Formats: C-alpha cells, sequence, structure tokens
C-alpha cells in the first residue's frame, strides 16, 4: 500500500516496520513531563511536525497507542494511556490529517516492549506509538 | 541560516541558490490553469505540500514572487502577478504558515528568465517563484 517515497520519509523519520506496521514510540517523559495528558509545548510542535512531514507526502491515516508500565492500578493506566494518544492525535489533527483517518487506541499496560522490572523498561514502557500501517 | 537538512528539503524541491535566496519557479499555468488569481483544486494541494515539507524543517519565512510574461498591459500583468503570488500565500497561511514571515510581491514582466519570443519561453515567464531567504 506505501509508496517507496512514503517508506523513506517513514525510515528517515525513525520507524521501523513492525506487525501493525511502521511504527515509532516516543517518550512519555518527553510528551507529557510531569503533566497527565497535556503534552509539553515543545512536544506539541515536536509531533506536529512529524505529522506535516507525513502529511507532505500524502501519508494521511495513523493509529496512535497509548502505553503505560504496569505500576499503578490497571484501569487508571489504560484511560491515562487512552488520554495521551488521544493529545497526540488532537495535534495531528490540528496540523491537517482527517480526523476520519486517525485511530486512537489506549493499550494501558498491555503490550509491553521492554520488562517493566528495570526502571529503564518500565521507561520504555511508558510511551505513545504512532504507526503508520503498510496496507 | 539554513542547516544541512533543511536545505536538503529546498534541493528536493528544485530550489536553486539565487540572488534572492534558494528559489524554485511553479509554472502559472500548472498553478492556475485558465483561471486567472484561483488556483487549480489539485495545485492548491501541491502547495499544501511544499508549505508542509517546509514546515516540518522549521522553514517558517517564504517569500513568494508572481511574474508574468511580456503580452498584454505592463500595469495589468504587474497586478495579475501580485494577485497570484498572494493566492500562493493563502494557501502557504492556511497550511500553518505563519503570515507575518510570507513577503508577497508581483514583478509583472520585470524579471524574465526566458526570451519572450516563443510561447514554451513567454511559459517559462509566466510563473510564481517560492524563494527561501538564506
Amino acid at each position: 500500500g506505501l509508496s517507496a517515497e512514503q517508506i523513506a520519509v517513514l525510515q528517515e523519520q525513525g520507524s521501523e516496520l513492525r506487525d501493525e506496521g511502521w511504527e515509532f514510540g516516543m517518550s512519555s517523559k518527553v510528551l507529557f513531563g510531569n503533566n497527565l495528558d497535556r503534552l509539553n509545548p515543545d512536544s506539541r510542535n515536536t509531533l506536529t511536525k512529524i505529522a506535516r512531514a507525513l502529511l507532505a507526502v500524502d501519508i494521511d491515516k495513523v493509529r496512535l497507542e497509548g502505553h503505560t508500565d504496569n505500576y499503578g492500578d490497571e484501569g487508571y493506566n489504560q484511560k491515562l494511556s487512552e488520554r495521551r494518544a488521544e493529545s497526540v492525535a488532537a495535534v495531528f489533527r490540528e496540523a491537517g490529517m482527517p480526523a476520519a483517518n486517525i485511530e486512537v487506541r489506549g493499550l494501558g499496560m498491555s503490550k509491553p516492549v521492554a520488562d517493566n522490572k528495570t526502571r529503564a523498561g518500565r521507561s520504555e514502557n511508558r510511551r505513545v506509538a504512532i504507526i503508520v500501517p503498510a496496507e
């Protein structure tokens, strides 16, 4: 489904082809700092650049997945994760991505990329993934 | 004033480093077709992609110059050229480029890049130049 020019842009962004599509994770610490779901202003600006880079090569569909580590209440973490993905979705909408083409999901603790017994692994698990499907 | 990352985006657009900065020309026949200053819808989308490409690498300041060939009245061609640059500016604003960072100029027939004796040359002169000062 994606053209070579689109793949080249995604690779330049640091995205990697996974079973859900081309995926780029960003730290929650970087995106939100001490906030809950309000983005830090520099992070909003970074996200707008990503959205505009995608839109400039007609990538106009994305899936945004929020994730946490396993510390804390499961239901809270799921709600938090969904609201954090939604904050990223709001930036993509404001940049010009059609709202109907944005899928937003909060996975809470259910899909780790790292081991939850380390600070560093818990850290890597607190993230919002930007996913461009490859179909 | 521009990083390599920014220069690379400009090169990909076809920009060359000229007098006023990094410049590429978009054909008026492509942008406007048979219209006066109304952009063709496909051409609006093309310009939005260009604006977003520049914005994605923090190029948020441009100069837009309208140009005509030597066919018709000097003053009308100047006015036409200014309105055509302004239509492009409106697309750039809608894409998110700050309005205060966009300079719009109509140069009319005054700064040709090709010989106006030829249909091909006249067309090369009917253009909107997109310039990123360095």
